[PDB]
């Protein structure tokens, strides 16, 4: 187990067929989780499960460019549960990130930041116990 926030380096950025796996357990009474794939200060892909946004659960996805958030993409399908272990898998594809949670497909997010080879850090934050963060090619 590791303590969050945690920064996972992605040396040389990301590339298609790179699979990033984040394992952890959601705390009881969690409010939020955040994964931030960063190109310097820009956030290419922000993946933000919110456990209570207006009394519902939603996943918010976005990009931050020059410190400004863009247009959000929201997913109501919500595979996380307070107190339960999870696996987030982010598969880099040519035109999008593909996310699966607990071995079930969840969402795709098209690349807004084009320079994949400069998306060189993944930040992991929020109401979790972090078990592991790693990557491999498939
Ligand atoms: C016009 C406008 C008005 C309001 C908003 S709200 C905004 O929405 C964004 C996604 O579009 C991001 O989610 C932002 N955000 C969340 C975290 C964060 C964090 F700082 C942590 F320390 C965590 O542990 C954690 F899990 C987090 F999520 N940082 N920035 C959010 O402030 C947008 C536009």
């Amino acid at each position: 187990p590791l303590i969050v926030p945690y920064n996972l380096p992605l040396p040389g950025g990301v590339v298609p067929r790179m699979l990033i796996t984040i394992l952890g357990t959601v705390k009881p009474n969690a409010n939020r989780i955040a994964l931030d794939f960063q190109r310097g200060n820009d956030v290419a892909f922000h993946f933000n499960p919110r456990f209570n946004e207006n009394n519902r659960r939603v996943i918010v996805c976005n990009t931050k460019l020059d410190n400004n958030w863009g247009r959000e993409e929201r997913q109501s399908v919500f595979p996380f549960e307070s107190g339960k272990p999870f696996k987030i898998q982010v598969l880099v594809e040519p035109d999008h990130f593909k996310v699966a949670v607990n071995d079930a497909h969840l969402l795709q997010y098209n690349h807004r930041v084009k320079k994949l080879n400069e998306i060189s850090k993944l930040g992991i934050s929020g109401d979790i116990d972090l078990t592991s963060a790693s990557y491999t090619m498939i």
